[PDB]
């Protein structure tokens, strides 16, 4: 027999506590699985690879595919006790994920980090682990905030993704925005408040915010249409223009481009990569 796991307002019968977990979409879960010691059953390829800081818990893994691009006849092969999916697939792409068995549709909203974390420890049986990890984040964090001076934290700043030579920007709960907004307290520019999803901003935009401090993440596997796209930018005389350029305060890959934000290991690297930034000091 199985046990219910509750998950945001959801139940769902799944086999607990189980290593047959395939993970597909959810690069949440693989830095989840990370910090818990979970080896899953399936993960996550980046280029056809598994990335140096998750080969010790891919060491039993074969790959589900590319983060978006789920290998359904691999899915099926493995025969999982549980599929940890995403909540950023369309549906017809969640609903074929689950004729390969039990689908859980993990938030990609930074302020489910603590749900994600726990939904993981229930199926692994490692809630005191999650318990530990979420714990000691919160200390950090207050710990964190006392070293961080007051400018800092009146400042304008603003953390961009660059995909396919492209500038986005999220909401104020999505990505590492929660941690930069909420838990740190910086105060959120306008088109930050008004982004409803991953969204599209200009070079020209980013030159009227004119913020105090970029937080600039950028993969080349998220790249390869233009692989230049920072090195471009950065000749770019609008860009150029930017306050933040100008003062040096642009803080490329401060954490690994691959990190999603909305985890308890991207908010503990991310606060520290803030305060480091932010501060102009290594903490
Ligand atoms: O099916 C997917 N995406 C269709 C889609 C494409 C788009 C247009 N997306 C892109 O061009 C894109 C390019 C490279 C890598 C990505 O993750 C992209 O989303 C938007 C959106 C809405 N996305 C978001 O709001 C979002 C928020 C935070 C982090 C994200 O990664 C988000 O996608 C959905 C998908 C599947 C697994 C993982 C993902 O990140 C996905 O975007
Ligand atoms: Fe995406």
């Amino acid at each position: 027999e199985k046990k219910k796991i509750e998950y945001l307002d959801k139940t769902y019968e799944v086999t607990v506590p189980t290593d047959k977990i395939a993970i597909t979409g959810s690069v949440e879960s693989m830095e989840d699985a990370k910090l818990l010691d979970v080896h899953p059953q399936g993960a996550i390829s980046f280029s056809g690879k598994f990335p140096d800081m998750f080969k010790d818990i891919t060491d039993k893994a074969e790959p589900t595919g590319e983060k978006m691009e789920p290998n359904i006849e691999k899915i099926l092969e493995m025969k999982p006790d549980v599929i940890l999916a995403s909540t950023k697939f369309p549906e017809k792409t969640l609903q074929k994920i689950s004729t390969a068995g039990t689908t859980i549709p993990v938030s990609h909203i930074s302020s489910n980090w603590k749900e994600n974390m726990m939904l993981l420890a229930q199926l692994t049986g490692k809630e005191k682990k999650a318990k530990k990890i979420i714990a000691d984040y919160e200390q950090d964090l207050k710990e964190t905030k006392t070293k961080i001076n007051d400018k800092a934290k009146d400042s304008k700043a603003l953390v961009i993704r660059i995909r396919q030579g492209n500038i986005y920007i999220y909401p104020e709960q999505v990505y590492f925005n929660s941690t930069l907004y909420g838990d740190l307290g910086l105060k959120a520019p306008n088109e930050v408040k008004a982004a409803k999803a991953q969204e599209l901003i200009s070079l020209e935009k980013l030159s009227e915010m004119n913020p105090d401090h970029i937080f600039v993440q950028f993969s080349d596997d998220e790249n390869a249409d233009k692989p230049d796209a920072l090195k471009d930018l950065e000749k770019n005389p609008i860009w150029k223009s930017l306050k933040a350029v100008k003062e040096d305060h642009v803080y490329v890959n401060s954490v690994d481009p691959l990190a999603q934000g909305g985890t308890a290991w991207s908010k503990v690297r991310f606060l520290k990569a803030a305060a480091e930034k932010l501060t102009q000091n290594k903490l």
